[PDB]
């Protein structure tokens, strides 16, 4: 459990690896995997789509039941659901979608959710379709998260860019 290998230590508590977060979850068996969620927990693409596909749609079936009963999340908010075959727990965190005019300031609130878990496997929040600058997201992660966070970045050129930012 929580067998993270090959990570680069950026700060006392933030580590980063050029890896596919699904293959990391399968290798590492983390207590917590973080999903880059939306407020309706519709896992139709990006990390959310990849994680749900890896669970054989278990995640989407559970999420649909959660939303029908409980209503949507708030931007900056989170819920803990089953980690299925990937982790003990999935922390579904909603970062702002700046592509849709949501406030980038809520990225701090999104990362604050990580502090309720001792160790996490996570993507950068508000990246990809959510439209935030990934170098900014990593800075907010480092500034906000006090617990141990292992970041998985799939794209090599983005990974090198991110590492060249805290180290150059
Ligand atoms: C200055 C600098 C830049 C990059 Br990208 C790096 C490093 C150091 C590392 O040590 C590493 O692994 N990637």
């Amino acid at each position: 459990v929580n067998s993270f290998s090959g990570y680069l230590k950026l700060t006392d508590n933030v580590y980063i690896k050029n890896a596919d977060i699904v293959e990391e979850a399968k290798k590492v068996k983390p207590t917590v995997v973080v999903n880059a969620a939306n407020v309706y927990l519709k896992h139709g693409g990006g990390v959310a789509g990849a994680l749900n596909k890896a669970t054989n749609n278990a995640m989407q079936v559970e999420s649909d039941d959660y939303i029908a009963t409980n209503g949507p999340l708030k931007v900056g908010g989170s819920c803990v659901l089953s980690g299925h075959n990937l982790a003990k727990h999935c922390l579904h965190v909603v970062g702002p979608n700046v592509n849709k005019g949501e406030d980038i300031q809520l990225l701090k609130s999104a990362y604050e959710n990580f502090n309720q878990h001792e160790v996490l496997l996570a993507p950068l929040l508000s990246a990809g379709i959510f439209g935030a600058d990934p170098i900014h997201s990593l800075r907010v992660c480092v500034d906000t998260v006090r617990t141990n966070v292992y970041l998985a970045v799939f794209d090599k050129n983005l990974y090198d860019k991110l590492v060249s930012s805290f180290l150059e």
